[PDB]
């Protein structure tokens, strides 16, 4: 049979091109991202019409039963390295794009006030997919969600539920406009989660480790809740605390 | 008084680096913890902190119980000692937390659980929701680690975290009337349909296997946290703090 295509040089125009998935330019021009690491190009294959094109420097790599949609190509070490640009050595990587983004018609929203750590931002994510919300949305100062840490950090949820970026105050007067009920993540005038009943349609924020919500921000919620502190601890981490809401709410 | 150490060959500071590996701190039932923060939260339950390294006089807390031997380091010893890469101007030598537990009735049992970061949450969270103990089980990472002992952000001096064979504790947790739930599909509920109840244990394990199938047939009642949307998983940490949160009220 013949052969897989080959891509011997890291000048050729397609790795070029994929080079530049690591900038927000050609993400925003095209609505797709990179991925590296085999568990995450696994989740993305599960995920139908995601995958565009799978890398690999070895045929033992290429993942059994692909779509047939799907362009496969085999990389030289330096072409591999220089599309993804990572220390931690890997053997696959993949072009997704990104999931239908819905936002209108979304009733049920994580919204994330400037966490920075790549971490918290993944488990965020992850959370937000796993209890079936609609989207999650990042407001200004968040870090960038498609940033190799994150993406590692959610394990595949950006295959599946839609994570944008929106300015926090506009949207939640938009939120509040189609009737769906914010809440805030905070102590001051705020209840212990326990004690707020489930709702069919909300909006959660979350913020940062330090600051918290910004106060602007929580003014415009209708209601704050959080999740209380028993023990010596000082705090709980934030995206565990937003898990605890986020299901919460859910019920 | 204080002493000061020079050399990076000094007893004391091979020692101190010995303190990184888990045979040493099992050997001397004493762990090393670095930073300020760390050391703050040791100092603030009495008794815990045996020895304090810095490099400047001018760090040492001005009133550290008497039973405190302090010493300055130059910066190739303290170096030395130290396995974060970041700049810390404090480290701390620990006494092994007391294995037995006084009081168990609202535990975190948690099965071969390996990482770091997730046992570190666990601690964490069992800390803020009041329980009494932390429970390793056979198999489990070491929760000494300076992974761990970072992740938890000063929890392990507030709540008990010891070790025990979960198959032979459960036994004993229900000979006192502690009600075990397991964290599982099998014959369990999602934990909204749970109602609390004054005492709890509950297990949670690693995420490749959940908990052992030996493990699970002795529980009271099962539970977990429904995956609704297309995630594969929930994070095992973020998963346990969901319901122990729910279990605590």
């Amino acid at each position: 049979g013949s052969h897989m295509k080959q891509i011997e040089s890291a000048k050729n125009q397609k790795v070029k091109d994929w080079k530049k998935l690591h900038t927000k330019k050609e993400r925003t021009k095209t609505n797709t991202f990179l991925i590296e690491g085999e568990h995450l190009v696994e989740e993305a294959l599960k995920s139908p019409g995601i995958v565009k094109e799978i890398l690999v420097k070895d045929e033992t790599r290429i993942p059994s039963d692909l779509e047939t949609g799907i362009q496969c190509y085999m990389l030289s070490e330096d072409a591999f390295s220089a599309v993804t640009e990572t220390e931690t050595p890997q053997q696959i990587a993949a072009v997704c794009h990104m999931p239908e983004e819905k936002l209108a018609t979304a009733r049920k929203v994580l919204l994330i006030d400037a966490v920075q750590d790549p971490g918290n931002l993944g488990t965020m994510i992850r959370t937000a997919d796993a209890a079936g919300l609609d989207a999650v949305v990042l407001g200004d100062g968040t870090a960038d969600a498609f940033n190799g840490k994150t993406l590692r950090s959610a394990q595949g949820s950006h295959f599946h539920i839609p994570v944008v970026r929106r300015n926090l105050p506009s949207y939640v007067d938009e939120l509040k406009a189609e009737g769906v009920k914010v809440y805030g993540t905070a102590l001051q005038n705020g209840a212990p989660y326990q004690e707020i009943p489930q709702s069919e349609s909300f909006a959660l924020i979350v913020g940062n480790e330090g600051a918290g919500v910004d106060a602007a921000l929580l003014e415009k919620t209708d209601l704050n809740l959080y999740v209380p502190l028993y023990g010596q601890a000082e705090s709980l981490n934030v995206a565990v605390a937003a898990a605890i809401l986020v299901y919460h709410l859910r019920g």
